[PDB]
């Protein structure tokens, strides 16, 4: 049980503002090189805030919860689960049980998700499958809690067209959570709409990845089984010169299965 190595001169200048509200001490165990001290550091962390009393002033709830949504933030990309699932518990807490409990904004609500969920979505690409899964269960648990839910924050991450050069693994998760969240909070209040939705799907049917494709004309057939005629605009005109692409016969072949 040695103490943790210093902090480099460029984490110093990058966790600069998070040394002066949690202490050098928290910040080096949250940086070295040691699992279990990284681990220790996150989970201290998760008692130090919900220790906090309900008096205390709003701008030191607020800079301490900053300085911790940055720890998470960089947590989430640790190499070892332990760390990652840590990170995740304190995300939770901050979310779940800080904001509400000192009475914070949707500010500070909204902070936490646009800090973290990028970074999250980019776990949903790793090459562990177990990984992953956790991730995006987490995306789901998180675009579900109450007061994120009325921020629309999530879908808007979620409907963001897939990059040409994309891994297998991040465009099928994506897609996934996409047609998951889609089912569960539907349009209108939710930040998915119409145009978003389609707007995404069609641009995923020039993917290279068969898969990928393959999942966006399932995806257009069941917006086409719930809206009916108002998606048409999106795609090109039903006939056999548009047809002459397979899988756009796919999708018209299928609207004519779905009507009588």
């Amino acid at each position: 049980l040695g103490e943790p190595e210093p902090l480099t001169e460029k984490a110093l200048r990058e966790a600069s503002s998070a040394i002066d509200v949690l202490g050098e001490t928290l910040v080096a165990e949250a940086y070295c090189k040691t699992w279990s001290y990284r681990e220790d550091a996150l989970l201290a962390l998760s008692k130090k805030l919900m220790e906090m009393p309900v008096g205390t002033p709003k701008e030191d709830l607020k800079n301490t919860l900053r300085a911790s949504v940055f720890l998470v933030r960089r947590a989430i990309k640790d190499i070892v689960t332990s760390v990652f699932q840590a990170s995740l518990k304190l995300l939770k807490m901050i979310i779940t049980q800080y904001i509400p409990k000192h009475k914070l904004s949707k500010l500070e609500t909204a902070h936490c998700v646009e800090r973290t969920i990028p970074v999250l979505l980019t776990r949903t690409g790793d090459s562990s499958a177990r990984l992953r899964v956790t991730a995006a269960n987490f995306i789901q648990e998180m675009a579900l809690f109450k007061e994120v839910k009325s921020l629309q924050i999530i879908p808007s991450y979620l409907v963001q067209p897939l990059k040409a050069n994309s891994s297998v693994h991040l465009a099928m998760s994506q897609m996934g959570l996409l047609a998951r969240l889609l089912k569960d909070l539907g349009t209108g209040s939710s930040g998915f709409t119409i145009d978003n939705v389609m707007k995404f799907s069609v641009s995923a049917l020039e993917h290279r990845v068969y898969e990928v494709r393959e999942t966006a004309v399932r995806i257009i057939l069941d917006m086409y089984r719930q809206h009916q005629a108002s998606i048409l605009e999106y795609l090109p005109p039903d006939d056999s010169n548009t047809r002459r692409n397979i899988l756009y016969k796919t999708i018209f072949e299928g609207f004519a299965k779905i009507d009588g």
